[PDB]
């Protein structure tokens, strides 16, 4: 290790994933003691990655970690509690980073359980969406970015095709995912001008043949699931890579018209047009 | 196309409305007939509106001053209004938490705030108002911005927030659609108007073409008379050009297949 030294990334390494590219890189990954989190956690213990999880279940947490081990975890911890709490989520990150000596990615994958339906006067779900799925991942960045800052980390925010494009049955869902997309995407803009070299990856996923995912959707929605193995290493290459965003899904037409380049134009546009140094 | 008389006698609520786009939606509505119900936290600014809607024609006009922080506030505001008018028209949710251009650090504070008051508060007011919209086949109109659509640095609280209304107004919209509730949803989505509050803030940050309030505020009324998902107004043609999202309509179309409605 003292007579070892070098770069995993060169040239081609903004293009081309390796699973090396994560061997000793300290990740934290939300909502890991099932579905998409959970397999995201087993993909970076093969990797040789140091990993932090975290979820509510204590028990579930366990299984993930003494899996990730025997997968080849270069360490394995977790950390249980709720995203309701946002003591808990700044104290967490602390903690994880402690843990592994600091910090390489963030992952903020967990939301709050949520079932399809047609809104109505459910105010407090709309609340408790915006706390889980979007206010606690502001929380956890806040916290994370004295180290993110120091490895020229990565942050990656999960979100969904209904963070892009609008779907019934799921309004607080959707408004939690749209105000991920106006967050992350301004504090990167922010970021680039006051030169912060930590990267964010969105990443907009479909339909994914989660437990919870095809239990939700049992006789409402009709849709083609993907395989959740793919999706989690899909959303860590993207990450490892430094993209601003990740498009996952069953559909070949959902990848073709997903991209928004107008939006993309807008941006550049816009770029010049103010001071932002004062 | 649009006619002032649309307007005629309909009973309208408006948010944000002592200064600013709101004020100037005040005028156009009392102008072409309007019931008037007017909010803001400012008594005194709340009352010289009143008194100017009034004199332009407004068949009614009143205020009821408070803070769109307090959700209880918010869902009374509407019965009250309601009650004033004796049912209501059409809704325009324009109110937003002050906000100065600033790099985000660590104002989580700020982040909850801009959350609770320019998103929450639309949505408890939406759920206050709805009996009374699906009674009278009334409209719903949400002015968001450029902001709301694009990302921007400096605004990042704000953008969320915009960016939500999207999300949550657009999912309820295919919901109506579907369930029947001939209630219309209008996004607006604005660039920079030459309100007081937006050339103060933006001083020495940005010396844009401040498009003016006035019909930035009809524009919105327009749009929301007409029934319009969208309304799209900058000084820029190249915005014009460019906010439209077709491919968002047509993956939204491709997903609709997949929902079984009947249950
Ligand atoms: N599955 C899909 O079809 C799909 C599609 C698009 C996007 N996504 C996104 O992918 C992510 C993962 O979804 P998934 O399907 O994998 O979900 P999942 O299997 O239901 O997992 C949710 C995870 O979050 C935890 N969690 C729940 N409530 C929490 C709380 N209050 N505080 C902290 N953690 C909490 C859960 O464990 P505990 O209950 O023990 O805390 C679990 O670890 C979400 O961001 C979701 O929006 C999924
Ligand atoms: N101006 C622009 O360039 C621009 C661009 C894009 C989008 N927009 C959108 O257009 C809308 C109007 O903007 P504007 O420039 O006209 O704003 P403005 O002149 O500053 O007016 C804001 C209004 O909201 C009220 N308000 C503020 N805090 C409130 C609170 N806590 N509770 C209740 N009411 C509150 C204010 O009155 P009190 O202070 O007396 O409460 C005022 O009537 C907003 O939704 C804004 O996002 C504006
Ligand atoms: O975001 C998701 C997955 C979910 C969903 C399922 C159908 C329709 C909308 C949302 C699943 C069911 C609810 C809402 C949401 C998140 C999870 C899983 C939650 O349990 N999709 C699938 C679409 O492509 C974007
Ligand atoms: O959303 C707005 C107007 C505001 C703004 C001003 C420059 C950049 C971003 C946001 C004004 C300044 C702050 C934030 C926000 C809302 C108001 C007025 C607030 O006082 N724009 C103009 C751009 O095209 C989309």
């Amino acid at each position: 290790a003292s007579m070892t030294g070098g770069q995993q990334m060169g040239r081609g390494s903004n293009e081309e994933f390796r699973p090396e590219m994560l061997q000793g890189k300290k990740v934290i990954v939300t909502g890991a003691s099932k579905g998409i989190g959970r397999e995201m956690a087993y993909h970076l213990a093969k990797m040789g990655a140091h990993v932090v999880v975290t979820a509510r279940s204590k028990e579930t947490l366990q299984k993930v970690v003494s899996h990730c081990l025997e997968l080849g975890a270069a360490s394995a911890h977790y950390i249980a509690g709720t995203m309701e709490d946002m003591t808990f989520a700044e104290q967490f990150v602390a903690q994880a980073g402690k843990l592994m000596g600091g910090l390489d990615m963030l992952i903020l994958n967990h939301i709050t359980n949520t079932s399809l339906n047609l809104f109505h006067d459910d105010i407090h779900h709309v609340r408790k969406s915006m706390e889980v799925n979007f206010l606690s991942y502001v929380v956890l960045t806040v916290a994370a970015l004295p180290m993110l800052k120091q490895s020229n980390g990565s942050i990656v925010v999960v979100s969904s095709l209904a963070g892009k494009v609008a779907y019934p049955m799921v309004a607080a869902y959707s408004a939690s995912k749209f105000a991920l997309d106006g967050f992350f995407s301004s504090i990167r803009k922010e970021y680039s001008v006051s030169r912060v070299n930590v990267s964010i990856t969105l990443c907009v996923l479909g339909l994914i043949d989660t437990e919870t995912a095809m239990k939700a959707v049992s006789g409402i929605v009709h849709m083609q699931a993907a395989p959740k193995e793919e999706c989690a290493l899909e959303i860590i290459k993207g990450g490892a890579l430094r993209q601003e965003e990740v498009y996952y899904d069953s559909s070949r037409w959902t990848t073709l018209l997903i991209r928004n380049p107008c939006r993309k134009i807008l941006e550049e546009l816009y770029s010049t047009s103010y001071n932002m140094d004062r």
